[PDB]
DNA sequence: CATTTTTATACTTTTTTTACACCCCGCCCG
DNA sequence: CGGGCGGGGTGTAAAAAAAGTATAAAAATG
């Protein structure tokens, strides 16, 4: 799930910025200090996206963009402190993705990412499991074995509270609270019924539940 | 061959300079001056880029560039008076390929295009399920052989669908995507429209199988 | 004229109400 | 003495009442 970026960097503000950035977003990062270096780590590390530096002085980047463009479609954003158009055209030409100019935040340069990233790339929803049950929080789904099994709104906000604290006991006036809401924070007649109907749908043994533990005298907790 | 570009600008001014441009360059030139009438254009025209300016006065630039990826992955590159980076962001998330704070040079502008152009440069993923089959992209409905007509609504909310495949949306959250953010009170539009979804695409209508409900919640597209 | 919005009514699900069984314990009762 | 007799807190199963849904059809929209 991690993408791969590579920096061409040599100088070391600039490299902690862009480190910053691409951790801040959840990005690994491989480094090169010159251009040669970069070509090499472009080819044998298979980058996901490059970051150029432009004002890397052992060369000249817009070579090493028509060099990379012979054998690679990697994305690459370059970076410069100039502000001259010329420059901008002649690294967009040259193949280049983006351009960012001096200066630049580490917000858009992480959403410019993004969207280089994205043309090259669904990421299924995580699920919640206990015994043969499987909870998409997300999607509002829940299954049990290969079958789906329905939950009303209140079942299934009272699953998710909690699914949220597991191993963690609720007083009954919490769950009240974050299920039903503050006008029936007395109402402890409901979650009898309704923690019945959670043990019937979801229990392999409703009589003696293993993960909808009562708490008696004081609540509710989860386990699982 | 020749590139078909939209323009969804209000200004005349940018709006000829614009066009005498990219022309120009070969492009085949579109413009609206409004965002409804943009995306209806986006629709029907297919353009291979769209230009568009935040700076139209009749509703929201986001809001178009997420309704458009509702359906297009067309590159859409976004113009604007103001250069701070939040609404940069904004834009890139909601779905841009590039934005360009005014004023600029046209040479990076062209450049920009042509990158956009080279780029989006394999064919459109269908959604099967029953006897029907979608395609987004090319707009276009089968079921059997037949071509099923889907009025704007009717197609909207159905990309909405198809686009959360497997998960429950929310009343407010359709209505938001489909009708807009001042419409978010009226549920009864939403049971009607997916009513009509049902009738032109589900085996059974009265017993759907792919189109279904979740009382007090929303609705769902399954498979 | 196609399409959307308003209007009206029959219908299904869900929440709530209402009823009564339990079970582990203690101590009032043969 | 030492077993039936109750009372918190709790679990199931029905009902009655709210809430939310499906569908047709007419009026409005542009």
């Amino acid at each position: 799930a991690m993408a791969n970026v590579l920096i061409v960097e040599d100088e070391q503000a600039i490299r902690r910025f862009l480190r910053t950035a691409l951790e801040g977003d959840g990005m690994r990062v491989f480094e090169a200090e010159t251009l040669q270096r970069g070509l090499l780590e472009a080819a044998t590390r298979k980058p996901d996206l490059i970051i150029l530096d432009l004002g890397l002085p052992d060369g000249d980047g817009i070579e090493f963009i028509r060099d990379l463009r012979q054998w690679s479609a990697v994305p690459v954003i370059v970076l410069s402190a100039r502000s001259e158009e010329s420059d901008k055209i002649a690294a967009l030409d040259a193949g280049a993705d983006d351009y960012l100019s001096k200066p630049f935040g580490i917000g858009e340069l992480q959403a410019r990412l993004r969207v280089a990233l994205r043309r090259h790339s669904t990421a299924p929803d995580p699920l919640v499991k206990f015994s043969d049950v499987t909870v998409d929080l997300a999607a509002r789904v829940i299954h049990r074995g290969e079958e789906e099994v329905h939950l009303t709104p209140i079942e299934f906000r009272l699953l998710a509270v909690l699914l949220n604290n597991a191993g963690k006991v609720l007083t009954q006036r919490q769950l009240l609270n974050q299920v039903w809401g503050p006008n029936a924070v007395e109402h402890s007649h409901y979650l009898r019924i309704y923690m019945g109907h959670l043990r019937q749908k979801l229990e392999q043994d409703p009589a003696r539940p293993r993960h909808f533990i009562t708490a008696t005298g004081i609540g509710y907790r989860f386990m699982l």
